[PDB]
């Protein structure tokens, strides 16, 4: 059905949709850990892209209030069944904030999600606020750039890169797809083991502050 595509494109809007195996640790496991370190009881989060709410479900509890926002609204009432605690809302981050957003916020994070968010964080941030962001590319030069832009200083950064294998020929072509460069059979005839077509997950971490 088409009504599973969408469902489908839509859970999945975050990730890559490809069937995949990791050889090594996930990469985002260290935005994991940051993120988990800098939560309080007394922080104000806002999470730019939540989507259905995944990281609102899982680290919002620990947080004094986590504020998130997506385009899709139909996508947006999963996120406020996944996460009962959070304030959600419909934004496409451009033009004035929502209203009742509530900034400041002392953390603004982003799991491969918005990079425009950056220029708005002199509205948005508390002062000593974290911005936090994992990209789904080994260098996702905007983000440094725009940082600058706002006069915010990197505190940390992670170029990340793991080996892993598209397991069959169906998966590295909806790789090529979804990467814009077209998967050929010679490459996988070729290349590709029994593990299948190896080829790197890679992230880009960024923590910032205005120092
Ligand atoms: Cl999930």
């Amino acid at each position: 059905r088409e009504s599973y595509d969408r469902l489908a494109r839509e859970l999945g809007g975050y990730r890559h949709p490809w069937a995949r195996v990791l050889s090594g640790p996930d990469p985002e496991l260290t935005f994991d850990l940051w993120l988990s370190r800098l939560l309080t009881p007394q922080t104000r989060v806002l999470e730019a892209g939540c989507g259905h709410g995944p990281d609102a479900a899982r680290f919002g509890p620990q947080a004094a209030r986590w504020a998130a926002y997506d385009f899709s609204p139909e996508l947006l009432k999963l996120a406020r069944a996944n996460a009962p605690h959070a304030d959600v809302y419909e934004w496409n981050g451009k033009g004035e904030l929502p209203a009742g957003l509530g900034a400041p916020f002392g953390l603004i994070v982003s799991r491969r999600g918005p990079t425009s968010v950056i220029l708005r964080l002199p509205e948005l941030a508390a002062p000593d606020a974290h911005f936090l962001y994992v990209g789904p590319r080994l260098n996702v030069p905007e983000v440094p750039e725009r940082l600058a832009a706002v006069g915010w200083d990197i505190v940390a950064e992670d170029h990340v890169s793991v080996l892993a294998h598209a397991p069959t020929w169906e998966d590295w072509q909806m790789r090529g797809e979804f990467m814009g460069k077209l998967a050929r059979r010679a490459d996988w005839d070729a290349e590709a083991t029994v593990r299948g077509m190896p080829y790197r997950e890679e992230r880009h971490l960024v923590l910032a502050r205005q120092l």
